[PDB]
């Protein structure tokens, strides 16, 4: 992608074939865990829209999800082209061509187009765009393939509190919903599908608690729950 | 991170691939060591909370251990906001504002807006003050993982010093205690935990010594201690 | 309360005795129900405190609700008082003077001076925000009557879907929540707390009905949508 | 209270009371924070004792609606 | 603390041994903390439990107070 400033302007890269081995191994041991979507975030340095491409398709087994998402951002390049203020009819000389929906993507971009408008004159946050389609299309993804609804994490008898929260912060990223709704939710969840021995020692923790003062709790044998004191 | 000196100004780069590889791969085998604390240390070399906030989304297994620690750092960002240096609130132009309690994490504060305070004006603590909360929640983060307290760890009938001695600095170094304490407590402590046929040889050598002239006794003796006195 | 405009100035007027024992009539009959804070909101009309706290006062079974209630109002005062505009007691001769959060209280400020500064010159809300703090203290009380949860409401195998949406309705009348959160919350628990064969036809009927679309389909499934010859 | 009366009933009739108390009001703001533990039944007493000093009428209403009456709730027919 | 000893017997035999121990302020204090908590009979030390992390010896002994005997049972029926 583009690197270089300090050293003189701008240079357009080839991408890395230790991050494309990386990029591989990760998807073969874990291609619908979440943790893919932060480290796609943090290498993709100069987000220039072509090199970002070639990470999709070069993508083995679960190729149905990267056409999915292809059809995704098409969707999205499309809102590019109407709702948004798109440049109407002539473009005067020398000028970098205000892009279209389609010319955000590789499909109808030359190179050297792509990098005029990133850099010639003030730049267009176009890898920025193409990157940010292709987040949200991501989190599409993991509520698609998720096993686990909210509802389903559940604490058997012999279960301890490790487990039972574990899998609500593996389910968590396939949520998707407003972040003061969700954490409005989650304490209500919590106590819900908790076991009977468990639910009554959680209750005894009592309205009030946060994840670390839950967690504290968690931590010990058990502290009192009380049963049987009016009886 | 912010990096380079002998070539010029230091510019911000991205996470190494090496590395992230390399602390995904160790937190898949040593999810909750001790040893963890220094590589994180020694992994943040030109520290930044924009870079720092990734490397705690990419992880596997323990995501709910990190979200005690995302809590964390919101209470001591709470902490900075109001016992800290608040700030004023309104200034004149062409200064760069300061960041905020809130703002020394990425959740408040985007990307450019952190490297040109750190970079337009004299070295700012916000990479070094983030990193710090991180080692305060993995050290909370042990702690809350740990399997035996004290004077739970008692050895075993049949069992020698040795695995004891194994067991007993592995739980000691998750304590999070004063080190004048835990010297002064460890010379009771062994006496008064030890089993009886490891307690004879134990007392033998007697007041004063220092634990590299009582393991070179115990290294001799070996084993799980041999017979006493009276057969 | 202070009425007439089209008559020219305003003037102090009497409420009806009808008034007095319709409101009597409703402590007699329904005490603690839900459908008072509307009923009581309806017949209040204007807002001088004198007249607010001959409502209060004039209450006979449920003394102890009021007197937590007449608290609440005491509460909010302070915190109106020290948190709001606290204002400063020094000002030039022939003004009414500014009232303090004490003041507000109809044991405190007497009728002829209470309407005086409320009128005279400009408006001061002094009634507006006694009628918004008995409010406040209404959610209390509708807390402390709560009988059973939005969670407890689930339909037995020979209860109607018309007697478990009606509890359902009834339950959410003491829900006490925010517009944002409670219209995420309502729709997993239509569902979720429904008789297993009456699941099937929500299940079947699946997500984008909304109330007017799933009370039509269970009006046309006929009781709590059994499977005997319906079809 | 009685061995086996609610607490509504209980502090009904203590409020009921307390209306024709004709008193200073600090004077019985102390007397009325007493009585509320002193009067109660033993099973029924302890929660009061539980939320300890410096509770409010509401912090112990909460405690209170929550523990209802004595011995076990009813069962259908 | 035994099942049938009472707080104050358990807190006076403490006393008496912390007393010929020898040792410094910051230690018997962080020890106090962990000790009360450790060794106080089953039935007492929920009390104990609930109070939790916090506060002082006159706070923690007016609960204790209240409670009597070796965390007696107050209720009778």
């Amino acid at each position: 992608p583009i690197v270089q400033n300090l050293q003189g302007q701008m240079v357009h890269q080839a991408i890395s074939p230790r991050t494309l081995n990386a990029w591989v191994k990760v998807v073969e041991e874990k291609a619908f865990s979440p943790e893919v979507i932060p480290m796609f975030s943090a290498l993709s340095e100069g987000a220039t829209p072509q090199d970002l491409n070639t990470m999709l398709n070069t993508v083995g087994g679960h190729q149905a999800a990267m056409q999915m998402l292809k059809e995704t951002i098409n969707e999205e390049a499309a809102e590019w082209d109407r709702l948004h203020p798109v440049h109407a009819g002539p473009i005067a000389p020398g000028q970098m061509r205000e892009p279209r929906g389609s010319d955000i993507a590789g499909t109808t971009s030359t190179l050297q187009e792509q990098i005029g408008w990133m850099t010639h004159n003030p730049p267009i946050p176009v890898g920025e765009i193409y990157k940010r389609w292709i987040i949200l299309g991501l989190n599409k993804i993991v509520r698609m393939y998720s096993p686990t609804s909210i509802l389903d994490i559940r604490q058997g008898p012999k279960e301890p509190f490790r487990d039972y929260v574990d899998r609500f912060y593996k389910t968590l990223r396939a949520e998707q919903a407003s972040q003061e709704v969700k954490n409005w939710m989650t304490e209500t969840l919590l106590v819900q599908n908790a076991n009977p021995d468990c639910k009554t020692i959680l209750k005894a923790l009592g309205p009030g608690a946060t994840l670390e003062e839950m967690m504290t709790a968690c931590q010990g044998v058990g502290g009192p729950g009380h049963k049987a004191r009016v009886l």
